[PDB]
């Protein structure tokens, strides 16, 4: 098919600023070239210009609600467009609060989408359950229909419309979930594979079940929101909220290779890469290199190798 | 249920001294608070006062037999008491020679106990098979009934009484077993899962089989003796006898999460943590943090999250 | 049985020179002693004297063809001899181009041999498909019968005779395969387990299938060509072409333990160990120690322990 790259240098969904450099370091890693180097048709819609909102005091506990609501709103429009151009949207973040706009925009063109959320967190806190007030830990609550009604009128998000059901999403990699978040998981019956299930079943069965769970009834567009902190910090240290005991480099590549093979990948998010938090220059390149590898895998790069339909001998 | 914490700052079961600091660094890591932070009822019986035995020459090859026999004897009494108070005994070590007293004391109140021994070693050498003479590598030989008769009259252990059968114990994590020790394993028919079986089956099946092996016939109290060197040294370097190729942080957490879910955990040992052997200050905190994580997992902390029986929305 | 050690200090199959020190650092690690320490009958045929070929300009793109062809030719003779002495040949390399001579020499005495190739690469490029021109990435092409006819008359290799069929070899560990190489894999129907299959099935099933694939029809001599870069570089960094996401120390030991248990190990190669490329002195010892461990495992050393047929009690 074809790809649609869109940079989202946004950080207001959380405290640390370095995350807005994500699009920059990833593009610098030669992402667009590496992709073209494969059988990929790439179109870059550029880095979105996120208007500065000086007047943005908290809503109760929630911080920078207008800036986050605006950035997600803009992204949504940008994603819907690339999708209306028949391309796989690739959002380079940026903090995870942007998923509100990415999945929202994506669902405008494909309302029957299925979401796979690779993360160490569920990011399903509501404005009233959150304790940090950071919006990169609440995106999923704004997207679920079952939750519509537990979400107050938060400045900046009146454009939002819950576009996914509790049963159109699967979490993979969870190892740090808050109490209120766990309650929602169990109460709404969300399908998830915490690190415990990954250890018990193995990443092969997990993927088998995940794809089976979302594509059993029928085939439909797949959206992959990949938070780099889903992988163990020994692979991706340059990120804001790292948690030990995460998915390995291999497991990260396995997940994406399996998604590509479905041929249903429709939208992709690579979030939470923060070059400023790398304890060393090598820690930064280690994070960017791994993030790039996962992305290339999403678009065909296989560990067993690739070859064009021709006779090489 | 409820917990009973007891510190065992003892090192004479082996050469390096730093191990007696175990209770200190673990408590400093905020273990008692973290536990209370969960649905845990914690009672600390304090650090046991281990009397100094100046006159303790070797028995043949065996070193500090009187000091080890005395410390294990005292611990046994302390454990039996906390158990008679209806609490899960948590012994903070200290070298592994203390397991003689811990399992002994535990079996006084619950003679039908089952033991799961996570270690890189089997610690089943006899005074006559040991080559090091260090008692932290012989505890299991003093506890088995099948071996009663191959154990000489060692100064300090005339109070001991073999309280477990060869079929009431399962080893997990073995990767450094002496020749004589292997002979005993095969001769007595002890159930074990070396690193080879873990690689072959996966930690999920291993736990399935372990719990099935010990709880098949009927449900009974479970005693977990956790040696931190069972985990690969990249996770727990601050320990006396580290061996490469050990259990991962994840596998360590998987084992303990599964044990908790049985609801049969009765006694727990966290041994061989030596702050003095950490090549760096980070190596020490890395070891203590991991040791604390395994402990919290033993008492309920789940990677998928936890929540109280209440409506969070 | 018995072992036949032969050092192959050769590097001309690739650019970096340090690799010729392989036999030296491995022997220095006390390999011969550690082996004898087991129930092993060891005979060292010494390090082969590789004649200097000053006049060796490229053949098209292929570099040092005469030196490589000569060294492999000599090795072949040396291996056939040790095999005619009823011993398991152990070739200490040296770059992987030597496998041409090792498998060739081995097949002279045992034409029905089966090959297990642990590597991050397939080393199956032909003189015409290679892009590097380095011969350590083409050995397999000179050995297959299905390919005989796609290989030009390369100076130094007129002594070669394809001795194995596409179905007498299994790859394990692949994660960096060129386009032309992938074409050959799929076209000839070669059985391989890339890192993707290892993640999907687990190393236990992979070995089950590998041994089943090569020994299903009937039992036959097994040749194991072990490239140290098959293992992740966190275990073997001192090597020329390291690739992230490789086999773990444990998986490396699992493969070799399973091969030993077959009792069919006939020939073994330990290649690509380059002491000069270790970023630190510890990186060098880490690589040599792991390489030695894999070797000892090939000859009986088990993680669950070993014991002689005698009563230890
Ligand atoms: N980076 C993330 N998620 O990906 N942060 C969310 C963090 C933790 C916590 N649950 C919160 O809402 O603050
Ligand atoms: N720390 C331990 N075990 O946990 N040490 C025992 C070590 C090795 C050897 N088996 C011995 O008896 O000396
Ligand atoms: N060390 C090895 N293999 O083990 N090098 C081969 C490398 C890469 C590439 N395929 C080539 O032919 O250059
Ligand atoms: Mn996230
Ligand atoms: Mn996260
Ligand atoms: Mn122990
Ligand atoms: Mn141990
Ligand atoms: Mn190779
Ligand atoms: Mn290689």
């Amino acid at each position: 098919r074809t790809i649609g790259i869109i940079g989202a240098p946004f950080s207001k969904g959380q405290p640390r600023g370095g995350v807005e450099e994500g699009p920059t370091v990833l593009r610098k890693a030669g992402l667009l070239e590496k992709l073209k180097e494969q059988e990929c048709d790439v179109k870059d819609y550029g880095d979105l210009p996120f208007a500065d909102i000086p007047n943005d005091s908290p809503f109760q506990i929630v911080k920078n609600p207008r800036s986050v609501g605006k950035a997600s709103e803009q992204l949504a429009g940008k994603v819907a467009e690339v999708k209306k151009n028949g391309r796989i949207s690739l959002v380079l973040g940026g903090d995870h609060s942007l998923a509100i706009g990415s999945i929202s925009g994506h669902a405008r063109v494909h309302p029957d989408l299925g979401v796979i959320w690779v993360d160490a967190h569920t990011d399903i806190n509501t404005p009233l359950t959150t304790t940090s007030g950071n919006l990169h830990g609440q995106p999923v609550s704004f997207l679920l229909k079952e939750l519509k009604g537990k979400i107050p009128d938060v400045p900046g998000f009146s454009w939002v419309t819950p576009c996914i059901s509790a049963k159109d999403i699967v979490y993979i990699g969870l190892r740090d979930v808050d109490p209120g978040e766990h309650y929602i998981l169990k109460t709404l019956g969300i399908k998830y594979f915490s690190m415990t299930e990954v250890d018990r079943l193995g990443i092969g069965k997990v993927m088998e079940e995940t794809l089976s769970y979302l594509l059993g009834r029928k085939k439909r567009p797949i959206h992959l929101s990949f938070d780099v902190d889903g992988l163990d910090p020994s692979f991706t240290p340059a990120t804001g909220t790292p948690v030990v005991g995460g998915l390995t480099y291999r497991e990260g590549l396995y997940i994406t290779e399996e998604i590509y093979k479905t041929g249903l990948l429709s939208g992709l998010d690579i979030m939470e890469v923060n070059p400023s938090l790398g304890k060393t220059p090598e820690e930064v390149t280690r994070t960017v290199n791994t993030a790039v590898a996962i992305t290339l895998a999403c678009f065909g790069l296989a560990r067993e190798g690739n070859h064009k339909p021709i006779d090489y001998l």
